[PDB]
């Protein structure tokens, strides 16, 4: 994962559970206590999993809920970096463009494997969206949907339809229902 993102996640872990919890977990993975996470460096996905695991211990909270909260909080940070993706958009159109955005933002990186996030309308007030990735970050994905609903102030309900791994690709399909209709007739 790009260090940009991992560093963002660490700050949220710090902001949520405290410098003590985080600093102890960054040492159990061998990180120097003075490490500066540059943008372009790529941090190993399993090192991040270890970090999140230690924080789950040192807090008693389930690591899925930690990932969910990190997801909810990350949307705000993305609006700081990419305000054009948020400007003038409604929630449903933001969600439907995420698949394309993740392609556009990784296509200059050799060997990038961005998650697929295809969304399609299934009713006047609902869409389906399917996460597809080697990385199996189900709760991060769910948390980002929830954070998007809070950012845009459009309430939704999320129904999980299917989850599972095929080969190495994890897949999670959800049905997102908007409390008000989002389509026109
Ligand atoms: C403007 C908002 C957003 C931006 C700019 C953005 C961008 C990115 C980028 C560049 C990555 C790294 C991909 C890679 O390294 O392969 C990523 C990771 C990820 N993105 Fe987003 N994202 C946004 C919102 C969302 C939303 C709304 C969702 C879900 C609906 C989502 C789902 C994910 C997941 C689950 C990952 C982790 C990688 C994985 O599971 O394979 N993102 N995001």
């Amino acid at each position: 994962m790009k260090g940009t993102f991992v560093g963002t996640w660490i700050k949220t872990l710090r902001d949520l559970y405290g410098n003590d919890v985080v600093d102890e977990s960054l040492k159990s993975v061998g990180w120097e206590p003075d490490r500066v996470i540059t943008p372009l460096e790529d941090i190993d996905d399993d090192e991040v999993r270890r970090i999140f695991a230690k924080v789950s211990e040192k807090t008693g909270k389930n690591v899925n809920e930690i990932w969910r909260e990190v997801g909810r909080q990350n949307i705000k940070t993305f609006s700081e970096w990419f305000p054009s993706y948020f400007a003038g958009r409604r929630l449903v159109n933001f969600l439907m463009m995420m698949d394309e955005v993740h392609l556009q933002l990784t296509k200059m990186i050799k060997g990038a494997t961005p998650p697929r996030l295809i969304a399609k309308p299934v009713a006047k007030d609902a869409i389906e969206m399917e996460y597809v990735s080697k990385r199996k970050m189900y709760d991060y994905f769910l948390g980002l949907i929830e954070g998007s609903s809070k950012f845009f102030k459009e309430e939704i309900s999320v129904e999980e339809v299917e989850r599972g791994e095929k080969d190495g690709f994890s897949r999670l399909k959800v049905r997102i229902k908007f409390k008000n209709p989002v389509f026109e007739y």
